[PDB]
């Protein structure tokens, strides 16, 4: 579990992604997409973007990233008591999407990343420590609910 005092550093920042759910959207989906190209190749939707620009470009890819924050952050700002938010998410996630935990570590590679470009700040290595633990837990009780399932 992450203390009263991570959590205050994870939401501290997460309140500045929030001024521009659109923008981080855009960028960490972009970047998930460049970094990771197997992951895109699991969005019927977004698999004929080609080129970065093409990305950058689509209103419905940057729609997709404000609907990826908003159920994250819903997520975060219940400092672990996530319960009811995260199951819904691994259920579909593993039976419909069929999106393996690897790819749930590699979004939250790209998160962390957009993070410091856009909030150095306020996002230093406490911070930056702080926001990944919160993004393990996020995976770990995920792939609780895969395992259960049958997916892990
Ligand atoms: C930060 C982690 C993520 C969060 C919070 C998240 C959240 C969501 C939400 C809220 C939806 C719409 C409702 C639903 O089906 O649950 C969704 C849909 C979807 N997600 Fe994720 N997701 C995450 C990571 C990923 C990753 C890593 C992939 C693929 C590699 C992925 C692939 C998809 C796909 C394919 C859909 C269906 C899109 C469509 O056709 O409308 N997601 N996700």
């Amino acid at each position: 579990v992450l203390s009263e005092g991570e959590w205050q550093l994870v939401l501290h920042v997460w309140a500045k992604v929030e001024a521009d759910v659109a923008g981080h959207g855009q960028d960490i989906l972009i970047r998930l997409f460049k970094s990771h190209p197997e992951t895109l190749e699991k969005f019927d939707r977004f698999k004929h973007l080609k080129t970065e620009a093409e990305m950058k470009a689509s209103e419905d890819l940057k729609k997709h990233g404000v609907t990826v924050l908003t159920a994250l952050g819903a997520i975060l700002k219940k400092k672990g008591h996530h319960e009811a938010e995260l199951k819904p998410l691994a259920q579909s996630h593993a039976t419909k999407h069929k999106i393996p935990i690897k790819y749930l570590e590699f979004i939250s590679e790209a998160i962390i990343h957009v993070l410091h470009s856009r909030h150095p700040g306020d996002f230093g290595a406490d911070a930056q420590g702080a926001m990944n633990k919160a993004l393990e837990l996020f995976r770990k009780d995920i792939a609780a609910k895969y395992k259960e399932l049958g997916y892990q």
